[PDB]
């Protein structure tokens, strides 16, 4: 029963993770999504600025991961993904976090290519009339200050339900004396109503609001509003038939709405491209719905249900004189659509419990997409003016089926889990694959009207050992990518143009980890993550590989207490690819390697009160990581510089639990 700060997180059970965001973490996190993924192995983070990082799973980018928060989805506005969806996700407002590691679910939606993330809340429920509440406070370094409140009161008949945060911080410092232009300010207040009329049943509404300001010194603009809307209406039933479980039904709508400029939370550098001042705005109405029924009987549990989704996609932009110098805010012109997607989906799972120690899993889904295109113009050509765009109102469509079998032994001697699985995805082009790039294939017309479906074809492996003091778990993937689409980077005369191509890939890599009890007091734990790429089609690697890392963990306890110190430390990464990448991200050069210490402790006062500390970075080393991004210049960066990572830093917590 003594508390712990969190450095790593093990797989609980075969590819699948469970954590809960509201432990204190001791690379102490941000506030977005990416950043309470650092903890799991096999994630990595591109960096723009302080928060809001975009995350990275086994080497893949954006959305081949399926994220979703309480079942549905929220996405981002930005052409350039600086409000990615964990930007709007605050982990701290969650109960749950969960991942599925590679194509192995069909239950949450198309296309999760390498992973699925699931943020979620869960249920009250109240023996009679009763309440509960939770909340913290986050003091550290460089003004970070983050406060949480989650409060529920209700009867054996139904309950209120209200979380919220506040969380901001100013620039940090690397280790080398610098302050690194990364300042944030998030809110996010969440409200559910829910009523459970008798034992087996329960509907649930929910409303939310959020919105954040960002300081990015490694892209040319801040983001000077995240504001996000949220309605959700969930229903469930149990126990409906005797051989149908469970019902469900869920409506989600999400919209996103964000500000990107370059006078707010900066000036505009004068040396730019863009020295002026630009603004533009962008927003992202979400709606979708989940219908799922749950068969047991025998060794069956078969889940079927349908699932389908709407988005669609505005922006307008700044318009600045310039010897009137009469600067007109993006507000005051109209919205200007430019794309909205479906997906419609069908899916089921079923599972085998074959015997005490034999379980077969098996997915499949069929999935139908579809985009069209609303912009008239596209802004290429010379000096980037008007052209008429050739797939103007075009809409382009595709069936998409996916699966996976997984097989599962436990061995007869030891506590061991052995498992095996083959898994097979397609996904569909997203916005940023569609819109973004400049340039589609060679000899196109648009990036829209080429650039074909993901399939990542991919085969899991690994195994969990959970005896007495020790506790292992390992999971590997081999898998090739198909049409697997890639950004490229080029520079001429306005500043430097995107292009996405469609090429075969080989990926392979895997994680490991361990941790060992070696007395009463006494706990060790390390684990590693190793991906690896490449571009079958140029005989490349493939960019933006995270490089080999392993952190080890040691800590003593005393049951009201504990200590503990984390050394992470990551090799250099040698595989690049020059000028390719991502709609966020290029590869340009070959990593350093390098390590950073820490410690973290923890006091359970009272039954109720409980603190916990760290000093992060302990010989406030000067790193930075592979993935970031390089920072401005009108920041004063050089040639390539990426963002440096936080230097030394410490932050102190106080958890009430009423």
């Amino acid at each position: 029963l003594a508390p712990s700060v969190v450095t790593g997180v093990a797989q609980s059970s075969p590819l699948t993770i469970v954590t809960n965001p509201k432990e204190p973490r001791q690379p102490v996190p941000a506030s977005d999504g990416a950043d309470y993924l650092k903890t799991i192995p096999g994630f990595a983070v591109i960096r723009n600025g302080g928060s809001n990082g975009d995350p990275v799973l086994r080497g893949m980018f954006g959305s081949r991961l399926n994220i979703l928060t309480n079942g549905g989805m929220m996405l981002g506005a930005a052409p350039n993904r600086m409000d990615a969806p964990t930007s709007y996700i605050s982990p701290e407002t969650y109960d749950k976090l969960t991942v599925i590691k590679g194509p192995q679910t069909v239950l949450w939606g198309p296309g999760a290519s390498a992973g699925t993330i699931l943020f979620e809340r869960e249920p009250e429920r109240f023996g009679e009339l009763g309440s509960r509440v939770n909340a913290s406070l986050l003091a550290g370094s460089n003004g970070r200050f983050d406060k949480v409140l989650d409060a529920a009161a209700g009867n054996r008949l139904g309950y209120l339900r209200f979380t919220g945060n506040h969380a901001q911080s100013d620039d940090y410092e690397d280790g080398a004396g610098n302050t690194v232009p990364s300042r944030w300010k998030k809110w996010n207040g969440d409200v559910a109503v829910g009523w459970t009329p008798d034992e087996d049943t329960l509907i649930e509404l929910t409303a939310g609001k959020g919105d954040g300001e960002a300081r990015y010194a490694g892209r040319g603009m801040d983001g000077s509003q995240f504001k996000r809307e949220s309605l959700g209406l969930r229903f469930v039933k149990s126990n409906v038939s005797d051989v149908l479980e469970k019902v469900e039904a869920q409506v989600y709508y999400n919209y996103a709405d964000h500000i990107m400029d370059n006078f707010r939370l900066r000036t505009p550098d004068p040396s730019s491209m863009m020295p002026m001042p630009m603004a533009s705005q962008v927003d992202r109405r979400t709606l979708g719905g989940r219908l799922a029924a749950t068969w047991r009987w025998d060794d069956f549990k078969l889940v079927t249900g349908v699932d389908a989704m709407r988005n669609e996609h505005r922006a307008r932009g700044s318009k600045y004189d310039m010897m009137t110098d009469y600067y007109t805010d993006a507000d005051q012109f109209p919205w200007s659509k430019d794309a909205v997607f479906h997906n419609y989906g069908a899916f089921g799972e079923l599972t085998w419990f074959a015997a005490e120690r034999d379980r077969l899993i098996g997915g499949l889904r069929l999935d139908r997409a579809s985009v069209k295109d609303y912009r008239q113009t596209l802004k290429s050509g010379h000096m980037g003016h008007a052209m008429a765009n050739p797939t103007a109102n075009d809409t382009r469509a595709d069936t998409l089926p996916s699966g996976f079998v997984r097989y599962e032994h436990d061995l007869a001697d030891s506590p061991t889990t052995l498992y095996a699985g083959l898994g097979h995805a397609e996904r569909f082009p997203d916005y940023w694959e569609l819109f973004s790039p400049k340039r589609g294939p060679n000899g196109s017309v648009n990036a829209f009207d080429k650039i074909k479906p993901e399939k990542t074809t991919q085969l899991d492996f690994g195994l969990q050992y959970n005896g007495d003091k020790l506790q292992a778990w390992a999971s590997g993937y081999v898998g090739v990518v198909q049409d697997f689409i890639l950004f490229s980077y080029r520079e001429g005369m306005m500043g430097s143009s995107t292009q996405a191509t469609n090429v075969d890939a080989r990926i392979m890599g895997g994680e490991l980890g361990a941790s060992y009890q070696l007395t009463g007091n006494w706990k060790t734990d390390a684990s590693l993550a190793y991906a690896w790429g490449k571009n079958s089609s140029d005989d490349r690697a493939l960019p933006q590989i995270p490089p080999l890392e392993a952190r080890f963990g040691l800590t003593y306890e005393e049951g009201d207490w504990s200590a503990g110190s984390l050394w992470r430390v990551v090799a250099p990464q040698n595989r690049i690819a020059r000028d390719q990448g991502n709609v966020v991200g290029k590869d340009f050069d070959k990593s350093a390697g390098f390590g950073v210490f820490s410690l973290n402790g923890a006091y359970r006062v009272t039954r109720n009160v409980k603190l916990s500390a760290g000093v992060d970075n302990l010989f406030d080393k000067d790193y930075t990581e592979h993935l970031n991004k390089a920072g401005d210049a009108g920041f004063g960066f050089s040639a390539n510089e990426t963002v440096p990572e936080p230097g030394r830093t410490f932050w102190t917590k106080v958890d009430f639990s009423f």
